[PDB]
């Protein structure tokens, strides 16, 4: 840490976090959420064989790579033939990596692997206000008159657009790299698309997470890019 760093549970504790704010030890406060919150609401099984206790005891994985769910990128439901055991329902019981928050050099706040995180593995949902296509119409504009430096916005499907600014979770901090070490999936819990981060490769202990962030933003001068990559590509957009 060249800078400060924070866990993720220092942002449960909102005047704390307000203090610490002050001190420049913590990002400036936003509202922490554990699900998105649509700003207008809006109007099966897999063929795993159930595991044994032995199994279980032995450590075979429940819902693994060969799971159809998985594979249709559905998350499991309570109704698995798993049940508890089941490994496929990564958003719904908030099986986050071990991540940090970080001030970086030049892009603000980041997100660090607090220990190594496997390749193609589960880090963070990214967690928001979801915006119809003209909230977000408003938003972009209300965003561009307060100028505000950075964006939150993840496209999610048609006529939702996540909009981290004001509320989220900690993957509002996730920087841009030109040659990142995650990526954004797109999974369907109980018929309702949902985004996360996942690792493409093994993220060492230590080391800024990052994807690529292409969402489009109008600005007076193209955003210079700041990843340090041998291959950066200069700009944002
Ligand atoms: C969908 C998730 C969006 N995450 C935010 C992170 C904000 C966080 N840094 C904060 O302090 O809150 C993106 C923003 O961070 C900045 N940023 C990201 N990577 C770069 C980069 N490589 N070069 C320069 N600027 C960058 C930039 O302003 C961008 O809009
Ligand atoms: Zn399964
Ligand atoms: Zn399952
Ligand atoms: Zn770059």
């Amino acid at each position: 840490l060249v800078g400060p760093s924070c866990v993720m549970d220092d942002f449960r504790d909102p005047q704390r976090w307000k203090e610490c704010a002050k001190q420049g030890k913590m990002p400036c406060y936003f509202d922490l959420i554990e699900e998105n919150v649509y700003l207008t609401e809006r109007k099966m099984q897999c063929e795993c064989t159930p595991l044994s206790k032995d199994e279980r005891a032995q450590g075979e994985i429940a819902c693994g790579e060969d799971c159809l769910n998985r594979l249709l990128m559905i998350e499991c439901s309570s109704r698995c033939p798993n049940g508890d055991y089941c490994s496929n329902r990564r958003f719904q019981r908030k099986q986050h990596a071990d991540v940090e928050v970080i001030l970086t050099e030049k892009k603000g706040w980041g997100l660090r692997a607090a220990k190594d995180l496997p390749s193609n593995t589960f880090v963070l949902e990214y967690c928001g206000e979801v915006l119809d296509h003209k909230e977000f119409k408003a938003r972009v504009k209300e965003y561009a008159r307060n100028k505000n430096i950075h964006y939150y916005f993840m496209a999610l499907k048609n006529d939702e657009i996540i909009d981290a600014t004001q509320k989220g979770n900690c993957s509002r901090f996730m920087n841009h790299s030109c040659e990142p070490n995650c990526e954004t999936q797109k999974w369907t819990v109980n018929g309702q698309l949902r985004v996360g981060f996942f690792t493409t490769k093994l993220v060492p202990s230590g080391s800024e997470l990052t994807f690529d962030y292409q969402f489009q933003r109008y600005g007076k001068e193209a955003q210079k890019c700041f990843c340090g990559s041998a291959n950066c590509r200069g700009y944002l957009g």
